[PDB]
């Protein structure tokens, strides 16, 4: 039976911890995949952590990282949420240097992307077997969310980006039933830039938070109805949610256009509470260190700067990174709504630390109806390892 | 279907061994979690061993133990009873520096506790996904059993402690259905101190044995009816069941109040045989070395000193530690009653041994209708390891 | 539903290989349990390999073997047939320095034995939870088969030995339904000695082949009807099936009494083909080197010396050891009979080799209706390992 | 229920990647089986990777490879497609130095081959338990596909070769229901040589592509109707699909007889698109380096040289090896046809590289209705390892 996901996002006052896998700490002696870009999606029975590999291990010479990023040794694997990405608990998903994965009630539909950048290919597995494919339409680095995709009523929706990373690129919306592509749509958002979207189900539509690697220190926002009609723009909030960014006060904000004349970005998430927003960001405005999350009143609909709450999960004394969204099925939480949960990546090693490798651990948090305290649940490992 | 647990405790004449995992022996070469505070609960299909991690491994530098105890790297994981807590057989349960876990017939309800000590948070997972939360009400080290919780007819009951460890603290009783808190109650036991309760189902009520870290070398006792009405006090027995303690003869005992003017404690268990008690304790009265268990006649209802039986499981030549209670489901043992089974932790390393780490192995015993012989099933490993 | 096992043994002309786990070869780098006394039983869905542990690993210091044999660190674990006994694929069964395990159609009933030799205890687990116990009746090393037990129609039968190993001891027959002992019987076989029986289902009865560690180079034989009435004696065959033994020609044989004035023994198996026997033995008559199996015509009913076939599985250039019996469920093989299959242990290290440890690998063979060729499927590892 | 496999092969314009396991890269630190001859078959729920072992590990001394190839330590194990062949995720299948494995909808029927070359034995396991056997009929190296076998409507068909490798040998066709041999047939193909067939279901019949190790640089072709009536010969295409081979232009081709006066061969696959063929081969015509696949128009029925498409998967800068066929069940892909998917082995070490061992990793590709780009998904590991 198809997992409904038609209900609304739960109004939450805070986030209680879900998991922590300590893989880089475990991987000092264990057999752990050097991973990058973990993310969580849930089936109506369990939540798993996806990630990308080089087919290497921590403390190995194959973790030397000189081995490139967009590589053929790159695969998508999954483990259960909280388990580390180890060799002996991993489930193979796809050959992938960029991915998204999602469940619809029956089977897992994964979409890993590979090939050369000129003509990259994205394969849609479903039930484990590849079912369909999407080819590079623009010929510049075909890619997708790196976070959970979204199925509503058995139809799974997601967002891909073909084009350049700095200048204007092209952005699309795909739609599948049982791993077979049933629809697609182009995103006529000009001047704007959409990357690495964090998305979720909300009142029968798909809301996705994204990253502007062109000109925006604020974050793009897409709204997707199941007929692929769309409204797009930016998170109206007067708080810069991207990184690098500037001061909150030297920032006005816009619901339509990119603000803050900085380049670059980072993957980030947001959650729409009626008219308010749960926005997440790093503490450092220039680095990826720390992580915090703020509820900004009327920040979804207005260029607001009203911080209702400010909860800290990763301290600015510690390294973080990417972040993304997902929901808890009704068939799991017991609610009448969809519990907003999220993950934060914590990057260790290169380029910041004196090592030869680059991996990440995660912490997952999810939406509660109470106020959670500020603490730091950070990575832990004591670098450099023996290999370095 | 909800696991009944309304029946009475089996009258047992002894305890036959259930398991032994030898993880610290296995972990000389294997990949084993440096754990602390293991405990056993059973579903109507299997019994699992819970424990807490630092995300470290035996023989790793991450086992250096200087890494603190109430830490963010602390998680609750489980394995099957008898299996060691290894990376490749572990199931993630919660981020936890203090825990309890229990099954009700359908899903596992875990309750791990984390955060800062000032405002610690306890998350209730159920089916794997967090379902509810309890926040620090007193602002001093929110904590819970470290042993199995108890579900009766689909409602799961447990005991938490907010306050100080030496002086008077505050003690509460929680109640859940499907991971959603449905009740709570304060414990008006003054002068008394309740920590780390070992509990069980008995005639439709929950009996919990606890630890007095204030003034008692005897053990607190709580009786919980499913409406959260309670009687509380001490195990009436004239035998000191806590550690450190004194001689049995320089001990009178009380059914209401703390006896033996020693501080500190250790986690310990007891089992009520009609009017008698199966009480467990270490052999050494000052250290945690050894383990033994005595049936004291009428010791549940009277300040008795009549040892009916004395069975030894861990010898005073060997190290032990915590201990706790649980039952076997009717859906497993085949009985008409609930088989009393228990686990003993065996601590190796710091603070007693010349190492840099601290972990534990366990042995599990359960209630038989025969007299079992005295032997020592101890830890085994030959310390220090190579890392030290 | 209860697995029938009322049918007869398949008449087989040879044995085709089932498995080989190469654990000692795998365990040069892997994480493999130093085991002793492996054996195979099958459920109506799969066959597993049982074994006993010290909680040590190959190449570990904990494999030093000075660590004794009848030890508390001794456990019974299982893996699938062909898989090695590794830490990460092992299922905990019991604390055991002597064991038997069997399935009846619904759950696994294990019987591991432990304690001190004076008052050893045998616990009956069933479904994973201990269900019943048998205590030392004679006070000298309580022990059992080390090979599969036998369930017929939901009742499981086996053979235990309390007494001395050299002189006359005492031998019993137990019977269980759902892990609860429902019957027992003493074996009034005087002068004779019964150890480590290899048993099986045959026409509604249980036939067990055993070892005479007193005075016999031939092998005891027990026949068990499900009311525990018994006929006992020796395998009538004029071929000595035990080891150490003598020449076949300096051996007459007896269907009642022990022949060949040698002491000691080894665990061994046999299979009754109507009136013939498939008897197995080592090639060396003094050491445990090699393994071969001979069909002796009318050897079950008469003191025959007619070798119908002689198949070799382990060559006399290579080390072997114990051996034992089991059947394939109809629910697996598809037959109308019960396929005779067997395992051979291959011991490496101490006492024969220049190492510090002692483990074993296995090969499994089962009954086919064709003539299989003589080859050597031996252990493989290249000793001594790095630890030595 | 029996998996139908009566439908036709999907007409495909290209192949999108299925998996990559990077075991030799993982096995720099992990526990990975030194394997040879991997292959993929799928059940109506999952696809697994089969392989053969020495019971050794990467980076072990037991990987020294001086240990021979046709050895008793040789086993057939399986893992899921994309997972590496590691000790802790492996399922034991058979003792095998040559194999085939296939699923019919209900259980796995494996056929591993062992023994001495003079009188080798092939055992048919089914459901895990050995069910039947085929003995060496010619007395020279009994062997089979090393690739997936084929079940159609519950009857499983495959191809064995008894005889010599260079000169004329003998070739047979077997047929099983539930692991019990129900039919057999001799292949009266004279002058011709058939080895290591890659086969598949196509319109109710079994088409198998093979290797000519005698005189052919082109590839034999067998067509099997379920009554074991056969047509046999060669892939009519004017393109040499074997290796070593010669130029395409110095090659005429034949639909009946072996062309290109070279000896040797390599395992290879083909797929019949109505009248066209998807033929695969290495890039190097003399070595096993590289891999590419060409659709040759009317190449199944005519000595054509019309390359419709040329897709590259492994570049000639990198090592490859064997290759073989299989299908995706309708119960997996969702199609009305049978999706043509294939695997390529990538050999590292001896005999080409400066190591002491020999293993392989794989990539799997499957049939899509789009044109896939040329990229290299190669092995990765950086040789020699530490052991060498
Ligand atoms: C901005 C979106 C893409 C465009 C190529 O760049 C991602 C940026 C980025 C970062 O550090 O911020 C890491 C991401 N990333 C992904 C990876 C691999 C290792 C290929 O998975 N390495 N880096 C970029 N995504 C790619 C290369 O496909
Ligand atoms: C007396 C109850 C608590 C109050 C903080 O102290 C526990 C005592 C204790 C011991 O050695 O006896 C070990 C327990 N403990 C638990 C832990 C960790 C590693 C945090 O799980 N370390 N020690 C204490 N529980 C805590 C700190 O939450
Ligand atoms: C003859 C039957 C028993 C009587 C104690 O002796 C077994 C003999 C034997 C051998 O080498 O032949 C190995 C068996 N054995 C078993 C074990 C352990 C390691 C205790 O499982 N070590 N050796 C003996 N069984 C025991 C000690 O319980
Ligand atoms: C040509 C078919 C057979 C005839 C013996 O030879 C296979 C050739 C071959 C190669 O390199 O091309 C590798 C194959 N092979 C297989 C193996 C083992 C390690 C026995 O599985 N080693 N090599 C050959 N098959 C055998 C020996 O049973
Ligand atoms: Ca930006
Ligand atoms: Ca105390
Ligand atoms: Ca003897
Ligand atoms: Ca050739």
């Amino acid at each position: 039976t198809y997992m409904n996901n038609t209900e609304a996002i739960c109004d939450v006052k805070g986030f209680a911890p879900f998991s922590k896998d300590n893989g880089i700490r475990i991987g000092s002696r264990g057999h752990i995949f050097v991973i990058r870009e973990p993310f969580v999606s849930c089936s109506p029975i369990e939540c798993r952590t996806f990630f990308l590999t080089q087919g290497s291990l921590l403390n190995d010479k194959h973790s030397n990282g000189t081995v490139k990023d967009r590589s053929p040794f790159r695969t998508l694997m999954s483990v259960k949420v909280g388990q580390s990405p180890n060799v002996y608990q991993a489930r193979f998903e796809a050959v992938a240097w960029s991915a998204t994965a999602c469940h619809d009630g029956k089977k897992w539909m994964t979409v890993g992307v590979t090939g050369p950048d000129s003509k990259a290919v994205a394969v849609i597995h479903y039930g484990g077997v590849p079912t369909d494919v999407i080819n590079s339409w623009a010929g510049d680095i075909l890619r997708t969310q790196e976070s959970s995709c979204t199925c509503i009523q058995g139809d799974c929706y997601w967002v891909m980006t073909d084009g350049p990373a700095n200048r204007q690129a092209q952005y699309r919306i795909y739609k599948a039933n049982q791993g077979r592509i049933i629809g697609q749509a182009d995103i006529s958002f000009n001047g704007g830039h959409i990357e690495e979207c964090s998305c979720y189900p909300n009142d029968g539509k798909v809301e996705c938070v994204c990253r502007d690697n062109w000109t925006g220190t604020n974050r793009p926002v897409l709204v997707i109805s199941p007929d692929l009609s769309y409204r797009v723009g930016y998170l109206c909030a007067g708080i810069p949610s991207d990184t690098p960014r500037g001061e909150d006060a030297q920032f006005t904000g816009s619901c339509t256009s990119p603000m803050g004349n900085q380049g670059y970005g980072v993957k980030g998430f947001g959650f729409r509470q009626g008219t308010d927003v749960w926005m997440g960001r790093t503490i450092s405005r220039t680095s990826r260190s720390g992580f915090e999350i703020l509820r900004i009143k009327n920040g979804w609909t207005q260029t607001s700067k009203e911080q209702v709450r400010k909860q800290v999960v990763v301290d600015n004394l510690n390294w973080s990174g990417y972040s993304g969204s997902f929901t808890l099925p009704v068939e799991l939480s017991g609610k009448d709504c969809l519990v907003p949960c999220f993950w934060v990546e914590m990057i260790r090693g290169k380029p910041e630390e004196k090592t030869i490798w680059t991996s990440s651990s995660s912490i997952v948090m999810c939406g509660v109806d109470y106020e959670i305290a500020d603490w730091s649940w950070h990575d832990g490992a004591i670098l450099p390892f023996d290999i370095d």
